[PDB]
């Protein structure tokens, strides 16, 4: 079965209500798709646990993308943050400005993608996970993955340290590494997790140089009142 | 900070550690890539993970790591996280797609899974096996969520892998990097390190057993092990 709005004839971009702590990862793949100016579908999820939803995504959680194929024909779906960028970046950068223009740029560009994916975002979700989710609190686990935290901190600083690299994985430009990156280091979520965001100044001077990208202040604007607007649930106009 | 004398980029390095039932789950992911598509590469035994020579090639300070000479052979590029290193050596030695995916509809697929297994598998299996082994205290109310958790991931893959006629996790015809990144983290061995019944999730047991007949498996496994165990205990291998 299916719900009754839900149709296909353009990116779909499965998002929730937005709140302070659901927007994090649905904020990513928003950023591309407005950095690139794809033409895309919003549709609130109700409950990321409804059967039809698990279909489109078995993981059950947003963001979640589904999409025509390039001839038009049948439909792709992409699901977790780090799949919707690539699947993006793979229909939609066709110049490789935010994907990679070759395999050198690729090779770097994939491993602090997937550092973020595999050590930052993991730990990020655990974290908010025992603070706010778990029914009991765990204040030594919650204290060990703050800890973690600040370790991936270092990492991006290290980088952002070395001569003339602006941007995580390029030196000239943003990637969608910086893009899968950015919501889980700026002062608002530094901040979240009880860590003065100053005591990176590169990571801090890295975030306000993206958050100042025309691109990525309309996806936070945008992100915040889906759920808000005259449509609560469903296909967004 | 030296780089070691006998670390040179003539090929593809893949950078390992001494071979365990520990620190081969890894390492193993971006080696079955190698022995499938017959790619020409070295192994670099590192003794200390934690040397700065080391963080220079990889800042998480961990293997699997990769050197390797860039297309055209004048510039040296590096790959690190073991996701990254499939990702890497499928973009610069399967151009064809058997595993890395042939066009955007099969890409889609084997990107979520990977994903889905650098995301949520990976990082769960990682956290437990940490403060089960390394952690100074054992914390038992915190290890018994991460173990509840690795099952909620075995039921994903079940579901999936009960799906008509999905012999693999992305594609239904062959097995892609996301079966490759999934395999060490859900197979028997790996189950039973758990403390979990592997036969309770019957056909990613089904997958397990048929991915490991596979004979570039076999060969990745074999190989792993055995690193660190030779005539030469650290540095590049011959």
């Amino acid at each position: 079965e299916r719900p009754s709005d839900l149709v296909v004839n353009r990116l779909v971009l499965f998002v929730v209500k937005g709140t302070a702590t659901s927007t994090h990862n649905t904020v990513k793949p928003l950023i591309l798709l407005e950095e690139l100016g794809v033409p895309h579908d919003i549709y609130v999820v109700e409950k990321v646990s409804a059967p039809w939803f698990s279909e489109i995504n078995p993981h059950k959680m947003v963001p979640a993308i589904l999409d025509r194929s390039p001839d038009g024909r049948d439909t792709l779906r992409a699901w977790e943050s780090t799949s919707t960028l690539m699947y993006i970046a793979d229909a939609y950068d066709k110049d490789g400005t935010f994907g990679g223009r070759n395999v050198q740029e690729r090779s770097e560009i994939n491993n602090w993608l997937t550092l973020h994916t595999a050590a930052l975002g993991p730990t990020a979700g655990y974290w908010l996970y025992f603070y706010k989710l778990h029914p009991e609190k765990l204040p030594k686990t919650i204290e060990k993955l703050r800890s973690n935290i600040t370790v991936q901190y270092d990492i991006l600083e290290r980088r952002l340290n070395e001569p003339g690299q602006q941007y995580l994985a390029l030196k000239d430009r943003p990637t969608i590494a910086d893009i899968a990156t950015l919501p889980f280091a700026m002062k608002s979520t530094a901040e979240l997790f009880g860590l003065e965001f100053e005591k990176w100044p590169k990571l801090q001077e890295w975030s306000v140089r993206m958050g100042e990208r025309e691109a990525v202040k309309r996806a936070w604007q945008r992100v915040a009142g889906f759920g808000h607007g005259e449509k609560e649930y469903g296909m967004l106009e």
